[PDB]
């Protein structure tokens, strides 16, 4: 962005031969029936389809209704489970999904600690807190994943788990 | 094409000496009389007659008007009851024989990937997925054969095949 792409969503695995009007009608009906609309009228203003590569982009009338519609990921439309995602060019603001990692062995270096974390996916930020005078690790760190959906996967996979004779704490830093 | 067969119908038991222009007028008047058209104008674009074997094909302007015209089975024309059926290669569930091709060496271009596929028969659709930023192959593709009976012979011939450094995955895309 930083503020771009806030009112559009990517839709994959669309049904073969479906029209832009039919897709618009389906999504507007689901928004109403699902209770995700925040005002009278239709949230989806327009749909654009790429036939050759079988995907669509929805254009919404507001920022908050776009976010709500991410909940339809996997909905079945004419036999097809839809893939609903943010636009490539969409990015949350810096530090929005920062993680605190505590209970790490203090003899492990930066690259050795990153190896545990990057097993869930690539990182866009990382720092292991060290004593500045001696350069020695204080046993806690902070990180942020490139894909924000990985954040909850890392928490579920690492929080409360055994690492040596310590139990790790992995949680959102704020 | 796939939906090309979705816009035509087979007509049997045609009277001797009938002309294509006479058939065309008849079906257009029947469509307008039954309130079965979805726009102004004439739903039938063209008619082809085989005189020796007493059958015709009609071509329509839309998928939904074609479906509506199936109701004319048994209709009387010049004293005779016409037989109205779908074409033999009509696909009720479109996109059912679309294939996904994964495990492609990432230096291969469109023409090279097609050459692999066209050993089994001619294609009606093809695309190689690339990164829009660099124009570089993501290593997977999609296709449809002109004859859908070739689909399973292609899967059997290609799926699991060693292609240089990689192993191909060929399956129905869903």
């Amino acid at each position: 962005g930083p503020l771009g792409s806030a009112r559009r969503l990517y839709v994959g695995n669309i049904p073969f031969g479906i029209t832009e009007e039919a897709m618009m009608d389906f999504f507007n009906a689901q928004m109403r029936l699902g209770g995700l609309t925040q005002a009278p009228g239709n949230p989806v203003l327009a749909v654009q389809i790429n036939q050759d590569k079988n995907f669509a982009f929805l254009e919404f009338r507001s920022v908050d209704e776009t976010t709500q519609a991410m909940a339809f990921d996997g909905i079945i439309f004419q036999g097809q489970s839809l893939k609903i995602r943010r636009p490539h060019d969409y990015q949350p603001l810096p530090g929005a999904h920062k993680l605190f990692i505590g209970g790490l062995p203090n003899y492990l270096n930066d690259d050795q600690v990153k190896e545990l974390l990057t097993s869930f996916g690539p990182l866009k930020a990382f720092n292991l807190v060290k004593d500045s005078a001696t350069g020695l690790s204080k046993g806690y760190a902070f990180c942020e994943y490139v894909d924000i959906n990985v954040t909850d996967q890392a928490i579920a996979g690492l929080n409360g788990m055994q690492l040596g004779d310590k139990k790790l704490l992995v949680q959102r830093a704020s």
